[PDB]
């Protein structure tokens, strides 16, 4: 059980996993868990997926999972490299606290095998509004593997095929292990959300989760990356501003076709006919934040 | 430090890091050591070589280093990952020894970090006449990244650049932790050369690495991949028949050119222009078992 300074990690500890397709509002999640005492998140780590994905190739090919078995690379080799693998990024990269918590977000098309390398993990899937999310990169020009940011529709298809595959596995890991968080439902209603969440994960509440943006750049606090593209976003308190601004902005053809297209919006609840949907009604909280940004209080940070 | 069954394994254990171009007797000389009672080898784990070459682009694009480092994924960290992945794939794909020891041959191309990861490692290089590395890879069609096998001079191109930088990485490690092992040498004069390599290794003297062929496939003994290329070779004892049978065989303009398409031949001692040299006289414990293989006692396996 390796230590840091005094907090012991191993693979029975209980971690938390966020993610989600990315511009869903998984760094405003992981900022509010951050924000508990006994949380650290930190940034995307950005590697953790990438040798998920190589080392889910290996045996996904027949020719390499017959080399690797007759050296004696066998899945339980490759299962405990992983683990140790995996957790030296999540402790190392950040600050220590009694839980961990790793936020890279397609690293829940994974939670079926992230659950039995770490059996105590939890999973928050982070769910949006898939018309929100492809808007979200189409014009902030986020580029994601396999989304053609000149196309709504396609960027819609693979929206939808993403959060089909890690809505599967949440379902699959089971109501326990992972809970699908609604973006929408976070905005409208932090604290009976965050309630929830917490309740979920077996912690403690805190007040500060409904604090992050006190806490930027705070030792136990929320720790941001300059060049993560949410980090102008998750700096502000929660707020409305981005529930629906996708509106007007969906080709025609798209919107005619959107239930066909992304038939996982009816899957998960919204309604993929109304531009836009009513999502809620917001929190008083949330309304105050909300003209407190649009007028000019929380001013763009110089670097 | 963990544990395997009582052996106890950790970042400043005392590895061996065998490696070289392939084709050079790599496996053979990880054979010997395996055969030794203190150490364990094992077969080729494939992904080790995969998984460093990744982490050390990571780090050469500027672009992915700044965003790692801004995600807290630094040079420390991802050592410390690099240590925990590579240690936990040692220790596990095959029976625990007191010394354990890693044969991918192009991980001497990272001996200088290897070498920082684990500080009381040592690493063999292994050195073999590049012209009969280069006929081994192109008559027996073996699959080497970058090497054109229709064309010598192209192959010898790769292997002289594929010395010239794990030669250099040899040296920069130091006469104390890297021993180039000549390939011509070690079946010519096999006892003399495992006396100075165990000597240099730090490890007691076994009669043992002399007899790697009553120990295929036993306990304490050598583990051998049936998919792997070297193993048919490798199940017989030290012998001749694969010193110099590349003569003759070499197109006439890559004979002439010899010492401008390979100058790290004549750096490390071989006569570029001799076809072949004489590399030595044999013991005749080697020129006994070389007619024993040429006249058949040792049968192709029917495996
Ligand atoms: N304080 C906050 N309140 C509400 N939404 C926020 C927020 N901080 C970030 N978000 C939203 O989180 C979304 C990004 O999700 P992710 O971090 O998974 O890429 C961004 O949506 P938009 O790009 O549509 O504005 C951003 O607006
Ligand atoms: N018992 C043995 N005696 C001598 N050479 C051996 C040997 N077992 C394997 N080798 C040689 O080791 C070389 C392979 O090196 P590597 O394991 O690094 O790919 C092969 O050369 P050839 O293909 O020319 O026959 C093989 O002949
Ligand atoms: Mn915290
Ligand atoms: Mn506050
Ligand atoms: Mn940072
Ligand atoms: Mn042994
Ligand atoms: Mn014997
Ligand atoms: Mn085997």
């Amino acid at each position: 059980e390796l230590v840091m300074v005094e907090y012991r990690y191993g693979k029975a500890m209980p971690l938390i996993f966020v993610g989600g397709v990315p511009r869903s509002g998984t760094t405003l999640m992981r900022a509010m868990l951050d924000a508990h005492p006994e949380v650290r998140c930190g940034e995307e780590t950005r590697i953790i997926p990438r040798v998920l994905a190589m080392r889910q190739a290996w045996s996904k090919s027949g020719r390499e999972k017959l080399r690797l078995d007759e050296a004696g690379v066998t899945d339980e080799v490759l299962d405990a490299a992983m683990q140790a693998f995996i957790l030296e990024v999540i402790a190392k990269h950040g600050e220590p606290a009694r839980v961990l918590c790793n936020k890279d977000p397609f690293t829940l098309k994974s939670s079926v095998y992230l659950s039995r390398l770490f059996p105590n993990s939890k999973f928050l899937l982070m769910v949006r509004d898939g018309r929100a999310s492809v808007h979200s990169m189409i014009t902030r020009k986020v580029t994601i593997a396999g989304f053609d940011l000149s196309s709504y529709r396609d960027c819609l298809t693979k929206w939808n095929k993403a959060i089909e595959v890690m809505y599967a596995q949440c379902m699959e890991v089971g109501k326990e292990k992972c809970l699908p968080v609604y973006y929408e439902q976070l905005v409208l209603h932090p604290r009976r959300s965050l309630k929830l969440i917490l309740d979920f994960l077996g912690i403690a509440w805190s007040d500060a989760v409904l604090h992050h943006e006190d806490l930027i750049g705070k030792p136990g606090g929320v720790s941001l990356s300059k060049i993560e593209r949410s980090t102008d976003q998750v700096i502000k308190p929660v707020n409305l501003e981005a529930l629906s601004k996708w509106t007007g902005h969906i080709p025609g053809d798209v919107v005619r076709d959107m239930a066909q297209i992304a038939p996982m919006l009816a899957q998960l609840g919204y309604d993929p006919y109304a531009n836009p949907p009513n999502y809620g009604n917001p929190d008083p909280f949330v309304i105050n934040n909300t003209q407190r940004v649009l007028k000019g209080d929380y001013k763009t940070p110089a670097n």
